[PDB]
C-alpha cells in the first residue's frame, strides 16, 4: 500500500510507505528485495523506525509514531 499501519495495542503506527518510498528512494528499507519486512516493537524501537529519524526530526518521546 502507500500508507499502512501497525494497528498495535498503544496507539495505531501510521506509516507513510509510498512517502517514505518517494521522498527516499527504496534502498532505505528495502536493499535486496521488498518482501515484506514486518517491523515489530523491537526492529522498530532498536533499528529501524526510531533510528532513522533521530538526524530527521526531534520527536523526543513518543507520538511521533504511535498516533495516541
Ligand atoms: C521504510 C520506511 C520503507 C520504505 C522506504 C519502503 N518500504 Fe516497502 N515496506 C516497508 C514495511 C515496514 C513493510 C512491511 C509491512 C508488513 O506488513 O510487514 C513494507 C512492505 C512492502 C511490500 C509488501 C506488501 C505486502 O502486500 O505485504 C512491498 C511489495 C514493498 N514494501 C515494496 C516497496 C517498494 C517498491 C518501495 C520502494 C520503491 C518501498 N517498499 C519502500 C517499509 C518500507
Ligand atoms: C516511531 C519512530 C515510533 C515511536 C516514536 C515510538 N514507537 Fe513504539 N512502536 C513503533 C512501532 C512500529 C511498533 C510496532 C508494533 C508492535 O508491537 O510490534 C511499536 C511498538 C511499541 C510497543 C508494543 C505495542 C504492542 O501492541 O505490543 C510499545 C510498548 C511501544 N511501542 C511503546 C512506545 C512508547 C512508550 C513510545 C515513546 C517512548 C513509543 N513507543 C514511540 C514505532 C514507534
Ligand atoms: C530513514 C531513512 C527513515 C526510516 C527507515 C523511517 N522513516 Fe519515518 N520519516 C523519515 C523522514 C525523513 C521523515 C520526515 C519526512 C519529511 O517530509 O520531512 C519521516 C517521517 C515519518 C512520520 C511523520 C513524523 C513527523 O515528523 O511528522 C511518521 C509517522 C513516520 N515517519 C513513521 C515511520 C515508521 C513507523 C517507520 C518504521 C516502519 C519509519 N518511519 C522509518 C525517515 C525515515
Amino acid at each position: 500500500a502507500d500508507v499502512v499501519t501497525y494497528e498495535n495495542k498503544k496507539g495505531n503506527v501510521t506509516f507513510d510507505h509510498k512517502a517514505h518510498a518517494e521522498k527516499l528512494g527504496c534502498d532505505a528499507c528495502h536493499e535486496g528485495t521488498p518482501a515484506k519486512i514486518a517491523i515489530d516493537k523491537k526492529s522498530a524501537h532498536k533499528d529501524a523506525c526510531k533510528t532513522c529519524h533521530k538526524s530527521n526530526n526531534g520527536p523526543t518521546k513518543c507520538g511521533g509514531c504511535h498516533i495516541k
